[PDB]
């Protein structure tokens, strides 16, 4: 299961926010989960943003990790 933490979302480095923020907003807005706290997304959707972030995908998930986006169970 990955997971987002929206708040810590609110808290990644501003040079790396934009993407992620828009890519939950989008998700969060098409489920209709528009006072949901949290954000389970699919796996599709990490390596999409992989690709956006123009990361190794274990580089990403190591990232998010350690802003508190995603939990380590995400691993
Ligand atoms: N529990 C569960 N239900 C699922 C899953 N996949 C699809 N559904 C259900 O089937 C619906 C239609 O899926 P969709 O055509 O992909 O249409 C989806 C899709 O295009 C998009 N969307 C929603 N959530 C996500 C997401 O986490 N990631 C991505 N990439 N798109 C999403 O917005 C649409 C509308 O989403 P919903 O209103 O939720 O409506 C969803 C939802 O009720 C799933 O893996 N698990
Ligand atoms: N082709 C297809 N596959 C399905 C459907 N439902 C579930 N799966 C598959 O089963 C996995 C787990 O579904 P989940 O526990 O609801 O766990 C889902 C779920 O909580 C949520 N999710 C993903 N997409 C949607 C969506 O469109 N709507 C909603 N409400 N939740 C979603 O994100 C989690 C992870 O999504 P995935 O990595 O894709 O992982 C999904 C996906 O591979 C479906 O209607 N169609």
């Amino acid at each position: 299961k990955l997971v987002l933490d929206l708040e810590r979302m609110a808290h990644v480095p501003q040079e790396k926010a934009g993407p992620l923020q828009r890519y939950a907003a989008t998700i969060q807005s098409q489920r209709g989960d528009y006072n949901g706290k949290v954000l389970s997304i699919r796996q599709d959707d990490l390596r999409t943003l992989a690709v956006i972030y123009d990361q190794s995908p274990s580089v990403l998930t190591e990232q998010l990790i350690s802003w508190g986006v995603l939990d380590a169970d995400a691993r």
